[PDB]
């Protein structure tokens, strides 16, 4: 059985804790708890094959960003996550890239890309523009949101995939 390592990362209150349970425990979180650090597990069949998914929900307030450096070495996928009725989660994921890749010394990490809220309709963020920042990191964009489930599977499976092929 295949391990896979999977840290999901962005700005505070964009959903990455909404986005984990929604895959993990099949349900959606209305409130809103800052997260510090929180793991997950879960056996799962991809592409035929059973896999563990080991996933980190990590804190989006620069209160804990010293926490970054450790968990970023450790980790195997990340997946990206800003929200598309927040400009400034956008700006803000493109410095997330920066540091995996300057942590970890590799220009080819395993990422995903997630514009999530996609059920929300006060969007900022299109979608073409997302699109031109994943092509320029050369790594998949899928828009998601947690409430509805849409693209919550299509998305962690799919960062799966980018690091079984890596
Ligand atoms: N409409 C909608 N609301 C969402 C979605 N994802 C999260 N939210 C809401 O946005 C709030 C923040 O979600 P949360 O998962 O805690 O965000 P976070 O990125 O983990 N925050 P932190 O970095 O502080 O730990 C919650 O009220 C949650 O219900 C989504 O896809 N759609
Ligand atoms: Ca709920
Ligand atoms: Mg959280
Ligand atoms: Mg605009």
């Amino acid at each position: 059985m295949t391990e896979y390592k999977l840290v999901v990362v962005g700005a505070g209150g964009v959903g990455k804790s909404a986005l984990t349970i929604q895959l993990i425990q099949n349900h959606f979180v209305d409130e809103y708890d800052p997260t510090i650090e929180d793991s997950y597990r879960k056996q799962v069949v991809i592409d035929g094959e059973t896999c563990l998914l080991d996933i980190l929900d990590t804190a989006g307030q620069e209160e804990y960003s010293a926490m970054r450096d450790q968990y970023m070495r450790t980790g195997e996928g990340f997946l990206c996550v800003f929200a598309i009725n927040n400009t400034k989660s956008f700006e803000d994921i493109h410095q997330y890239l920066e540091q995996i890749k300057r942590v970890k010394d590799s220009d080819d990490v395993p990422m995903v890309l997630v514009g999530n809220k996609c059920d929300l309709a006060a969007r900022t963020v299109e979608s073409r523009q997302a699109q031109d920042l994943a092509r320029s990191y050369g790594i998949p964009y899928i828009e998601t949101s947690a409430k509805t489930r849409q693209g919550v599977e299509d998305a962690f499976y799919t960062l799966v995939r980018e690091i079984r092929q890596h």
